[PDB]
């Protein structure tokens, strides 16, 4: 029961309103008044007898109108819910705050489809249990200390030795609420890992149905989505045996009472005895289910405990022709296994540089760092006279655009895609010009309007060629100092790909570009090249200097030029 | 009409009604108790005072009978394990109808509505199926109970009941109906906003590259928080319940006192209340049998659905066919023909080609090649007998298609490269494999292959490896027909010619079609085909297009003028 105090404080945060919660625990005490006065009141019948007919057409009458208190208690139950509603979605506002200013670094130790689960899976666990927490335990609690006053009048020894007998019982409760705790967070955490799971098969139908799909991937989603929900089944099991115990515990108290007493009123000792036997059953199943809630919420506080990303700090430089350098910085994903080793490159501010090398050498992680998505282990990039942490985020976001290796996509239009970034803030009159520099606008037109055709999961309704240049589209939108390309035109057929090399050229002029490219004839008219072999810049310089680096750096032209010359013959 | 989609789909496909039987014994048992208890219990003042006499022989009359009151608990444990069992039955049904569901599905409804909307639709009927019979039989029981007891009483009043109560349940229909649609709508929002909230999340990497952190919050905020406190309105018409239950007896009251003897008059009000207990136990279980039909509708629509697998022809035992079009026409929009009238012969054995502008049906013709979708009116011929007449199972099992996607998931480099019928497949094989593929070499680099998890959709692995891996893949089933959707396009061409060089030595004796970005990749192709907005126009090797058509000469011929100025000025 340590195990509450870190969590009941979270569901205190959670808390957009409680005042509703007082009008529940206000009619709660009202009934619980009225069954507790009903056996010291209801043992004069004769005198209603005669007054059946009479007295009930004139003054009777009153008898009817009370049914308005009986049916004011289904309002009190609308205030658990209403509580209850507010406490759950304020879970599910608290919870995904943390996850989109969450920094890119939780997302190579912790699957994305994990998060989604343990985020609206999670929070339904608590719902259909706060509406009978409090409104079982309450009303239970209330009556229990209610029937055990009344005894306590009527005798001193014999209802004094109760509270040391189920009380002291009650420790083998214990053993069925900390082996309930593990049993609802261990499914709340295999399921909802495995929700995730069918999460990354469905969408890649497209891909995955061959004959490899047919039934395979059903095994997968079958035995472990079976098996794996049906370890509820060891949380009923566990909930039922709740009853039988609670029935065990009262026998060791008659004992203390017909054995205790008899030897040494008794008829009516043992009247009482049930009444405090009923609300012990609402007592016992609340604390089982606040371990259920709390095994399932264990989650939801690691997750939303944690280091987010910061957003202004020190100064807000937005203008700024500032120049891009590096001063040994050495980066990896693991502390033991290192990706990139002291690497130091001077970018010039206005001409566009480029980035160069084999496929798992290093250019889109030196990328995701200079986008600044991680930190440098030993490095640091100079910029406005700060590093990477105490610089303004907002700020370098604010004035720079990088569209990264990947096509990404979202349900939506095509506008949407574009019209991402610095929100309603663009006019018709900007899309169109941003779309006519992709080369995106001639074909955007060709199909029902570009604020009218979906792109889909992850956009499928498009080609690749479409999807590549809208990404393109988007950063074009935003005017941005720094433009980025890491392999855009990719499946871009060379005819398509001109066309965009082009109108970038003219908006860039006095403007930074760092690109990537896989074919070195894309980038023949860089400003400085620089090769990214294993980890750290070998090649620097144009074209005249790369053929002058090494022997094994030669491919600048050698590949390329093999292949061009059969078509010529 | 729509009761009857939920109970035939809970009996004849869902595992059930064992120990159902058992929970319905002892409900009996225990109600028949509470039914003669205000009868036996007439003289409890001595009845529970005659164990005085006997002395300690309360050890048979309560301590021993705890085991009867004991197993009433094992009985409710029935209701959880038939709840158990009928929620992973629904789970196990929907999930076969998802996998073997055809790909035409996901281009309307999407994947992120029914991936949710199975896992979250399911756990709506578990936590009311334990309290649905177990609340109304205890219920029905009990109220014909104590009716049968008011008749021998009473043979005039008590049949007043009957016309008044069950005459004003009609204002209970008005709260079930407008109850079925109030969590139906709702399970749709939930699943459809829930799942929208999981597309934003694996593209992060590209959400904190964009001002968007907040914009995208704010989709999740007013769109998740402000469609989930619709249940408050569930919530709502649910605790609008009771007073229309105490509401409804006040009509017998008039229909009972002002009806109608004296001294009986005291005794039948008595037994009125013993009614309208189980009435509120019968009434929320109409109810929340709404809630789950409701909810369960869209499980029965997405389950009764025309799956993806046939029986004509069997395989072929390993024999290359040449592939054959007539007047093939294709389109999604059927107000667009999308890939137009299309004819092409593709020699078996040899490696053909296909190279087009973007957006003009390359990729669209390689899904129907793969034969996913239907021609509106052609058909493809595979050795002068066409391609249906052999099923679609095994037309996959000899033919490795390797589409313009990198496709990746959850599991290692060996279980992506292993998915073509994984453990049909040796140590020996894979190795060889993923050499041919040349990321081996860059596996090993790495601490081991099956040791490498890559992630959510590969993000632990580079543009160049992750394609590699996907080649290694229809590397690893040694089929008839390989195909290559730009599988080089992020690959850097001094990476690239390995791969090329491997699968030439491989498909000598056997078909390859293939796409292209760089036409300088596929310079010594068998026949090339021109896919310009639909329809193939130029036919065979480049030389044929370079002086054949009129407006694809400049086309054919860009990757030459391209990089004919990397030996200009360094030689
Ligand atoms: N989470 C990770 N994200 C990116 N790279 C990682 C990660 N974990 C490990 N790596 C290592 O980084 C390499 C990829 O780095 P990077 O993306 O910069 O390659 P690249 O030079 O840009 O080539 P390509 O053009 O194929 O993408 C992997 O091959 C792997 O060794
Ligand atoms: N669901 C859909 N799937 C695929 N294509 C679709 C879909 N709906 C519409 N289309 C249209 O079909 C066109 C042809 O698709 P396809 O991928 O084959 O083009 P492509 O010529 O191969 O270009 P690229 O090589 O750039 O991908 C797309 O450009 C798109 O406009
Ligand atoms: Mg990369
Ligand atoms: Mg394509």
């Amino acid at each position: 029961k340590s195990k509450l105090k870190p969590f009941f404080a979270l569901v205190r945060r959670t808390n957009p309103s409680y005042g509703k919660l007082a009008f529940a625990l206000a009619l709660s005490v009202v009934t619980t008044l009225v069954s507790l006065l009903i056996p010291l009141l209801t043992k004069q019948l004769v005198d209603g007898f005669s007054m059946s007919n009479l007295s009930g057409t004139q003054i009777g009458l009153i008898a009817l109108v009370f049914f308005v208190q009986a049916g004011l208690s289904a309002y009190a139950t609308y205030a658990l819910n209403y509580n209850g509603q507010k406490i759950i979605s304020g879970l599910r506002e608290l919870l995904w705050k943390k996850l989109i200013k969450l920094p890119v670094s939780y997302f190579d130790t912790n699957a994305s489809g994990e998060t989604v689960s343990r985020v609206t899976n999670d929070t339904m666990v608590v719902k259909e249990l706060i509406t009978t927490h409090i409104s079982g335990f309450i009303t239970g609690i209330i009556s229990v200390i209610g029937s055990l006053t009344i005894l306590f009048i009527m005798n001193w020894k014999l209802t004094l030795l109760v509270l040391v007998v189920v009380p002291l019982a009650a420790l083998i409760l214990v053993p069925i609420g900390r082996k309930m705790f593990s049993i609802s967070r261990e499914t709340q955490d295999e399921t909802a890992r495995f929700t995730g799971l069918l999460n990354q098969i469905l969408p890649e139908i497209r891909l995955v149905k061959a004959s490899n799909a047919e039934d395979v991937e059903y095994g997968r989603g079958k035995m472990g989505i079976s098996s794996l929900f049906k370890l509820g089944v060891r949380e009923a099991k566990v909930q039922s045996l709740v009853g039988p115990l609670i029935s065990l515990v009262l026998m060791a108290a008659l004992v203390a009472v017909i054995g205790y007493g008899g030897m040494q009123a008794l008829v009516a000792f043992i009247l009482y005895l049930f009444q405090i036997i009923m609300p012990m059953g609402q007592i016992t199943t609340f604390f089982t289910q606040l371990q259920k809630s709390i095994g399932a919420t264990e989650r939801m506080i690691e997750i939303l405990a944690e280091e987010e990303e910061d957003t202004v700090t020190g100064k807000q430089i937005e203008n700024a022709h500032l120049p891009i350098q590096l001063d040994r910085v050495s980066f990896g994903y693991k502390p033991d296994q290192l990706i990139l080793k002291e690497v130091s490159a001077v970018i010039e501010a206005g001409k566009v540089t480029a980035i160069v090398g084999p496929s798992g050498g290093g250019k889109t992680t030196l990328f995701k760092l200079l986008e600044r998505f991680y930190s440098p282990t030993a490095g640091t990039i100079r910029l406005g006279d700060e590093p990477v942490d105490t610089y303004s985020l907002e700020s370098w976001r604010e004035h720079i655009g990088y569209v990264s290796q990947e096509s990404p996509l979202m349900s939506g239009t095509i506008r949407e895609n574009i019209c991402y970034g610095l929100e309603r803030d663009v006019t018709d009159a900007e899309i169109e010009k941003a779309a006519e520099m992709a080369y995106a606008l001639n074909f955007i037109k060709e199909l029902p309007n570009q604020f009218d055709t979906e792109v889909g999961e992850r956009g499928i309704m498009l080609s690749g060629g479409q999807r590549q240049r809208i990404a393109i589209a988007r950063a074009l939108l935003r005017n941005p100092s720094i433009l980025m390309l890491d392999a855009a035109t990719s499946s871009l057929d060379s005819q398509s790909e001109k066309s965009v090399q082009q109108a970038l050229e003219v908006l860039m002029e006095g403007r930074t570009t760092i690109v990537i490219a896989h074919r070195l004839s894309t980038v023949v008219d860089a400003d400085q090249l620089l090769f990214v072999e294993k980890g750290e810049i070998t090649g620097r310089g144009t074209h005249h200097e790369l053929m002058a680096s090494h022997g094994l750096y030669r491919d600048f032209a050698e590949q390329q030029l093999k292949m061009n010359a059969d078509l010529e013959n």
